[PDB]
């Protein structure tokens, strides 16, 4: 279904200028990372896929650069989950199960803000909460009363 074809690392931030931290193994928040800490802010290594839902082709994985973890969206209970497993590098993506891993990032290049789409969940997008130190997570209503959309930069 997907073959892995090369990886670059970015920064990013939601539109609120909030970055991700990794709060705890398993979630990461956004905030406005600042004054007098040792929080250390999350890269993205943006894995780059090619194929073998409404999805603008771009399919990537996002892994949080040096903690060795790749986002992920799964069931939990009945909702749709964001959540962040230790993973290696993946060269082949061709189950449903993998499909987790997977997202489409959609760019606007004129605007050069970014989204992403869970596969394994079309119309659930990655999004922060509007209040900063809440978890990121998923939503089918992106970008209502929640920020779905990125700036990256590499």
């Amino acid at each position: 279904a997907f073959r892995y074809t090369r990886s670059q690392s970015f920064d990013i931030f939601d539109i609120n200028q909030k970055c991700f931290v990794l709060e705890s193994p398993t979630q990461l928040v956004a905030l406005h990372l600042q004054g007098p800490s040792s929080s250390q802010k999350v890269r993205l290594n943006i894995a780059l896929y090619r194929p073998r839902a409404g999805t603008g082709q771009m399919p990537v994985a996002l892994g949080i650069k040096g903690y060795k973890l790749y986002m992920s969206c799964v069931m939990s209970g009945t909702e749709p989950t964001l959540q962040l497993e230790e993973a290696d590098v993946m060269r082949d993506i061709d189950s449903v199960e993998l499909t987790r891993f997977i997202f489409y990032r959609l760019d606007s290049p004129t605007e050069g803000t970014t989204r992403f789409e869970s596969a394994a969940f079309p119309g659930w997008f990655i999004c922060t909460s509007l209040q900063p130190r809440q978890p990121v997570g998923i939503t089918n209503q992106p970008d209502q009363v929640n920020i779905a959309t990125y700036k990256l930069s590499g």
